[PDB]
């Protein structure tokens, strides 16, 4: 499946993450959008976690929404 339209559904997840994680603003969402790797950057941005607890809370993530693609 091609990548879906960050129209929309994007509120949704710049929501969902801004819950899930909160630190992240809303500049920050875009650059996210659906990649996996950008929000496991963003973590270590806006946090300064390490890549092993980014990707842990990634995957936890992930799982809930899936909506990635």
């Amino acid at each position: 499946m091609n990548k879906d339209e960050a129209g929309g559904n994007w509120k949704q997840f710049k929501g969902k993450v801004k819950e899930q994680w909160g630190k992240l603003t809303d500049d920050d969402m875009t650059i996210i959008e659906g990649k996996r790797d950008q929000l496991v950057g963003k973590i270590q941005e806006r946090y300064g976690y390490q890549k092993d607890q980014a990707e842990k809370e990634v995957v936890d993530w992930e799982t809930r929404n899936e909506y990635r693609w």
